[PDB]
């Protein structure tokens, strides 16, 4: 098993005003883009620290009883409404995997699309402040930074597909992105049980199989436990932990609307016997949000590929993927 190149790009000059330095880093990110498809974003800004400090309090204190009280419709009958937003139980002995996702902030009674009951658009459930202190608070603002950070990022991946550099981002909004946070635990188990142990077609052990993001791109922080492999011609290639940076790759709305350029690399995740965290930012559009396919390889630009709806998009892949991963 050989090691993705995965390099490490400065991003900082996509928040500042020298266009020539958001160039360089433009073709840094399709030059990682047309290779492996993930690139590691540094001096991004953001206190990772304190993310991974956050989410293990949260997830190590949390109790049986308030994970049914969160639990998605999978698990819980009771809360129909949540499809996307709240607890995803782990099942001892069977299923290691648990996690705690939430939606745009902003998704309230009061937004028109929770009041017009559009899929994908759900008010996220919290637990009881008082038994959680600060936590919402923090999950709500680590939200709005990576979503900053997401930003300046499809600053970088306009410029580098010869767009302005709102191509993308000017369909990334606060008030109706349907952007994901997941928090993800993945545990420690002594024994660890081989019924949540999948085994690869090439004899990997594998906690999740092989799989392309539903997203625009995909903003991940992991902590320090290598497990992610993203596959190549040449077969699967080990991605090189860093708790400090984040996995950055694109997802398959940004492979159709670039006629395959920018790939949606298909990557898995290994089976590692270690308590670890991944806190992927799935970047969204809005449920309303069009972009034009086109082909950087033609002289002009044209495809043949049909305008998709990002809500539309979202919602068969999210089905999809459970379909084909299984409940997460
Ligand atoms: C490889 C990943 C980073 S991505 C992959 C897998 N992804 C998902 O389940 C999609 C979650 C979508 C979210 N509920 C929403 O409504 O927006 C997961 O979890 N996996 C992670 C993992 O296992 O670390
Ligand atoms: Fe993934």
């Amino acid at each position: 098993v050989s090691k993705a190149n995965v390099p490490k790009i400065d991003v900082s000059p996509l928040f500042g005003d020298d266009q020539a330095a958001k160039m360089r880093v433009a073709q840094q990110i399709d030059a990682a883009s047309r290779d492996t498809g993930f690139f590691y974003a540094v001096n991004h800004g953001i206190n990772v620290q304190r993310l991974s400090q956050k989410t293990k309090e949260f997830h190590m204190s949390i109790t049986p009883e308030e994970k049914w009280d969160l639990a998605i419709r999978a698990y819980n009958k009771e809360h129909q409404d949540q499809v996307r937003a709240g607890y995803y139980l782990s099942i001892p002995g069977k299923k290691a995997v648990e996690s705690f996702c939430y939606l745009n902030p902003n998704f309230t009674p009061d937004h028109p699309r929770i009041q017009a009951k559009t899929p994908t658009h759900e008010v996220n459930v919290w637990p009881d402040e008082t038994k959680h202190p600060g936590f919402q608070d923090f999950a709500e603002q680590y939200y709005w930074d990576v979503f900053g950070l997401s930003s300046a990022l499809l600053k970088g991946y306009a410029l580098a597909l010869g767009k302005e550099e709102n191509f993308f981002a000017r369909h990334f909004k606060p008030d109706d992105t349907l952007a994901s946070v997941v928090l993800i635990r993945y545990p420690y188990l002594d024994p660890y049980p081989e019924a949540a142990i999948k085994t690869a077609a090439d004899g990997t052990k594998l906690s999740f199989e092989w799989h392309e993001d539903v997203s625009l791109i995909t903003v991940l922080y992991q902590s320090n436990v290598q497990n992610l492999q993203v596959e190549t011609a040449a077969g699967y290639q080990d991605i090189e932990a860093d708790d400090t940076g984040y996995l950055i790759n694109c997802g398959s709305y940004m492979a159709h609307l670039t006629n395959n350029y920018y790939k949606a690399p298909i990557h898995r995740v290994k089976w590692v016997n270690a308590e670890r965290q991944s806190l992927p930012f799935f970047v969204n559009l809005g449920y309303d949000s069009v972009i034009d396919p086109f082909d950087p390889r033609e002289p002009n630009g044209k495809s043949d590929r049909e305008p998709l709806s990002y809500g539309d998009y979202l919602q068969n892949g999210l089905v999809s993927l459970i379909n084909k991963n299984g409940q997460t």
